[PDB]
C-alpha cells in the first residue's frame, strides 16, 4: 500500500510518531471528549460500542493500513461514541487530534484524497454487505467475512486456501449452526489447527456484492486467488 | 441548508447546470463506465444493485441535499455496480464527472470538507443502524427507520408527530408487509406509539422509538442536531 507508506512519511515528517498497542488495549474509548484520527498502520482492531446496561457490541473491524476517525473533520465534534480495541497481538497506529488532521490534510491534497477514499471504501463495503445480507441472510454475512479473510490472510496449499491468521485472532474475530453445516458441506476445513477454504466459489456465490467490492477496492489481492 | 446551497452556487459558478429527473428515471446505471459525483439537491433517490437473476435490491435511500459517488476520488475507479433511481415525482440533481469533482474540491477546501463530512455521516449512520440492530433485532431496526422518518418529515400536531410523506413514498418504503414486520407494527399501533389516521402516520410516543433505537437517535443528534432539536 504505497499510499499508506506515503501517508505515514507525511505524518512523521510533521512530527507525528508511531505508537504501539497490545491486545485488548484501547486506542480510544467512547467517553473521550477529544476527537481523533487514528492512522492504523499495522495490526487488527475492532470498533465496538457499550450500551447503557454494559453489553458490548462489536460493530466493525479494521486492519492497517486504514484511517478511523472519531470526529467530523470540519466541525470537530463526535461522529459517534465508540471504542477502538486492538485484537491482534500487536498494533502500530498514529494518533492525531482531529484539528491537526484538518490542518495536515488542508496543506496536502494527495493525502486528503487518500483519507477521502478510505471513507468511500467504508461506504461501499457497507452497501455490499447489506446487499449480500438482504439476499442471503446470515449465510451471506458469514460467507462475506470468510471471503474477506480468505482474500486477505489466504495462502494456497495442496490442502486448500489456508487462512494464515493466528488461531487466537481467529477466535477473537445460529452462527455455529451454519458454519458447522458449511464445513459439513466441505466449504471450509478446520484441519491442523487452522481453517482451510476449499470452495471459494461457494463463498463468492453467497456474497456476491462483497466479492465485487473486493475486486474493485483490492484488485491486486483479489487477483491472486482468482 | 446553508452548506448545501453554498455547494450548489459553487457548482453553478463553475458552469455545472442542474438537471431534472422524473420518477423511476435513472441518474446513472451500473454499466455506465463514466464515474460521477452526484449532488442530489432536491428529491429522493435509491441506490439499487441488480443480481445475476434480475432481482433489484434496494440498498439505501437518499434525500436532497446529499452527495453520491460512483468512483473513488483518488484512483478515479468505480466503487461498485450500482444504479441511482429516482423515487420522487421529480428530482433536481447536478451531474459532475469524478475528475471535474476532484478539480473543484482541490480549488475550495470548504466544499471538500462538506463532502468529506457527508461520507463521515454515512459511515457513522451505518454503524448506528447496525448497533441498534445488534441490540434490539427487528424491533430496533423498525424503531430506527420510524425515528429517522419522524425527524426528517416530522410535523407536530395535536395528533402527534405527523409523518409528512406521500402515501406513494410510504408505499415505496412499504409502511402503507413482511410477516415479522407486521407483527412489530401491529404491536406499535395497538400500543398507541404510532397511529395511522387520515391516510398518514402520526407519532405520539417518540420516547419509545428513541429508547429502542438509541444509537440512531445519538447519530441524528451528532450529525443533524438542527433537525434533532426541533423534536426535542
Ligand atoms: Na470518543
Ligand atoms: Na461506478
Amino acid at each position: 500500500n504505497a499510499q499508506a507508506e506515503e501517508f505515514k512519511k507525511y505524518l512523521e515528517t510533521n512530527g507525528i510518531k508511531p505508537k504501539q498497542f497490545h491486545k485488548k488495549e484501547l486506542i480510544f474509548n467512547q467517553w473521550d471528549p477529544q476527537e481523533y484520527c487514528i492512522f492504523l498502520y499495522d495490526g487488527i482492531t475492532k470498533l465496538t460500542s457499550i450500551s447503557e446496561n454494559g453489553t458490548i457490541m462489536n460493530l466493525q473491524y479494521y486492519k492497517g493500513a486504514f484511517v478511523i476517525m472519531s470526529g467530523f473533520i470540519d466541525t470537530e465534534t463526535s461522529v459517534g461514541y465508540y471504542n477502538l480495541e486492538v485484537i491482534s497481538e500487536q498494533a502500530t497506529a498514529y494518533v492525531i487530534k482531529i484539528n491537526e488532521l484538518k490542518e495536515l490534510l488542508s496543506k496536502n491534497l494527495t493525502h486528503f484524497f487518500y483519507v477521502f477514499q478510505t471513507l468511500q471504501k467504508q461506504v461501499s463495503y457497507s452497501l455490499a454487505k447489506f446487499n449480500d445480507f438482504s439476499i442471503n441472510g446470515k449465510l451471506g454475512s458469514i460467507c462475506g467475512q470468510l471471503l474477506i479473510l480468505t482474500y486477505v490472510y489466504g495462502k494456497e496449499t495442496p490442502d486448500g486456501i489456508k487462512i494464515t491468521l493466528d488461531n487466537l485472532t481467529m477466535q477473537e474475530l445460529a452462527v455455529s449452526r451454519i458454519i458447522s453445516k458449511l464445513k459439513q458441506e466441505k466449504v471450509i476445513v478446520y484441519k491442523n489447527s487452522c481453517f482451510y477454504v476449499q470452495n471459494l466459489d461457494y463463498l463468492k456465490r453467497y456474497a456476491p456484492k462483497l466479492d465485487e467490492w473486493f475486486y474493485l477496492a483490492c484488485p491486486a489481492t483479489w487477483g491472486k486467488l482468482n
